[PDB]
């Protein structure tokens, strides 16, 4: 199934973080209307936050997070979860390599902001 | 029911970071085994991170997430959620006033690490 | 937090369910935009299906989910969770008694069918 | 990423039901360490309940749902949630053919029971 990619509503800031846990470097894309609109690299096998933004869904609201290393897709894994019918939570996890514990980046999707 | 409480694996490093979207100072504690193991004071309406740490789930692997604002204690929403079996987030909103975001303070624990 | 209310698309199909974990007689109630669409009651530790009624969420796309026991409302605890941008889950869980175990009727909203 | 694989805590009953939503026969099988614990087909485009049993994790905790339609596997998409720190869902979806509605069987697995 297709994983990263979120449909949040149109035309509202979200907070975006990443994480990296891996000896390989993580490069974090993180498009809106599938345009680069946030890019984080970084190497950390203690959970560094390589990245953190606040970006706008826009017309579409539509969300992907790519994660790569050194040019190669890592494999991913997500989901959203709404906490009192109001709060939102997008969560990727992604494997580089042969171990699987899909930590290697972690990135979270937050909103509504304010 | 309780919120802002989750079980971890025991000795296992994990990830909190705490995030501010209020006009109020938020002031994040992360207890791990009911003490006190970091404390993060803020304040943005732009979801800044006020703060991030690595800590030990130790020997009870207990983890409470508590925030207060002006010295009181917001009302929590929570819970985990676990992808491919693997790669854990727990996650926490906070309610400091009237409007119901329970985005005032958002916390978010990963694990595993490394 | 409010808990076990849920905003769905409008005019959309869901599947509700209901398990009953408890000695107490469960006694379930389904709103849909503040009115009842459903109810369900009855008595298993074994996690017995009381009830699954597929239900319109209609112009407001409005669910609410209630429990109650021999008169008295439990206490709620709720999320939502969406899998591949697609696939829903309106999850509830409910307390009767001492032991917060919350699984006394525990229900579970799917969408979309078909 | 693996799919539909869940660890349970050891020795603990569980609940797995499941809905079926497709033109396509679903045949849902169950593993327990492995081995198959449960099997349950049907037909539905309605949501309607194809099976519901109670089951052991056994000594290991390892639970694995599989969907297949007419002998061929279907694409899973799963995850788990937990409320309160206590309320266990193990939530998988399945796709059949074309369309990634994910819902054509969907198969809820809860815990604790009792
Ligand atoms: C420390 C480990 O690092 C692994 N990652 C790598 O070993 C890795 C992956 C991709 C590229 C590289 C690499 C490439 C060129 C130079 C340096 C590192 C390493 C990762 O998958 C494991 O979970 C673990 O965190
Ligand atoms: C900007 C708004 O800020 C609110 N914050 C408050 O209601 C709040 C609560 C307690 C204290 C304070 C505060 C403290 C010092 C100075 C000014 C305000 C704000 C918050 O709940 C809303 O969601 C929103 O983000
Ligand atoms: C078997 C247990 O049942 C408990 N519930 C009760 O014991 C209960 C709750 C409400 C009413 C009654 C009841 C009252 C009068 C007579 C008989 C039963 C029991 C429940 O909370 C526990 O988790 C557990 O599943
Ligand atoms: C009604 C639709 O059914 C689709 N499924 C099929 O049409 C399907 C898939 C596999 C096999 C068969 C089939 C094959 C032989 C005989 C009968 C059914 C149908 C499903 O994917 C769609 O979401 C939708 O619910
Ligand atoms: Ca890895
Ligand atoms: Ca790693
Ligand atoms: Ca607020
Ligand atoms: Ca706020
Ligand atoms: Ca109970
Ligand atoms: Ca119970
Ligand atoms: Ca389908
Ligand atoms: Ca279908």
């Amino acid at each position: 199934a297709t994983q990263g990619v979120f449909t949040l509503p149109a035309n509202t800031r979200f907070g975006v973080t990443a994480f990296a846990n891996s000896s390989g470097t993580q490069t974090v894309n993180v498009l809106v209307n599938n345009e680069t609109a946030a890019t984080f690299s970084g190497q950390s096998t203690n959970n560094a936050v390589i990245g953190t933004q606040v970006l706008n869904s826009g017309s579409s609201g539509k969300v992907q997070v790519q994660v790569s290393v050194n040019g190669r897709p890592s494999d991913l894994v997500s989901a959203q979860v709404i906490l009192t019918n109001e709060l939102n939570f997008a969560l990727v996890g992604s494997e580089d390599g042969t171990d699987n514990d899909y930590n290697d980046a972690v990135v979270v999707i937050n909103w509504p902001l304010g």
